[PDB]
């Protein structure tokens, strides 16, 4: 069950300060990161088809950095933490070495 | 599969140093590190069945970190070909993950 979400030309798909629960994949259209600082809109970068987002809400489960707003129609493969344990536990061996480490790495750093 | 054990306080690889192949710690523990003016800093300590020196391979460059041993470890070593081979054929959201990992790693 890896499903799929379509979001409309200028949908929100979650704002700065959300609840931050699943990544998203990029499968068709681009999305704009941005922040929001007294009424004015600062944008920070342009995200197009395949390219991921909202991923440290993945491995961290907290609350998400920045607002981030689909600038056309897009499709959105949604990625659950359920689907990345489900993946990397099937994987090689290798693999979910390397994941683990860098898991630990990325922790380390936003200490 | 060849292995390699290696004495306590050895010197593994060195920052700076050429990158070829991974590690994967089949007994014992180790100290990354970097050394700045003499004055040796700590960055983590891995045990068995972690994974390091990975780096080098996946970036294609130097050894970003020192690896010393803290006691008499053993050591599985993974090729660099190996590395790529088996990451280039993991699966795509899998792969998609690394990348952004690395990339935050990096910035
Ligand atoms: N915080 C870190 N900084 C640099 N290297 C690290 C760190 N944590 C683990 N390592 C590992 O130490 C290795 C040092 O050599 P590599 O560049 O090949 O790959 C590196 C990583 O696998």
């Amino acid at each position: 069950a890896a499903q799929s979400v379509d979001i409309h030309k200028d949908q929100i798909i979650f704002s700065e300060g959300d609840a931050g629960d699943c990544a998203y994949i990029i499968e068709k259209g681009r999305v704009l990161i941005y922040l929001t600082k007294d009424k004015e809109e600062i944008p920070l970068t342009i995200l197009g088809e395949g390219e991921i987002f909202g991923e440290m809400a993945l491995i961290d489960n907290q609350n998400r950095s920045a607002s981030v707003r689909a600038l056309e129609d897009v499709r959105l493969a949604i990625v659950t933490k359920q689907q990345v344990l489900e993946r990397v536990s099937t994987a090689d061996k290798v693999v979910q070495l390397l994941m683990r480490v860098l898991l630990k790495r990325l922790r380390r750093k936003n200490i």
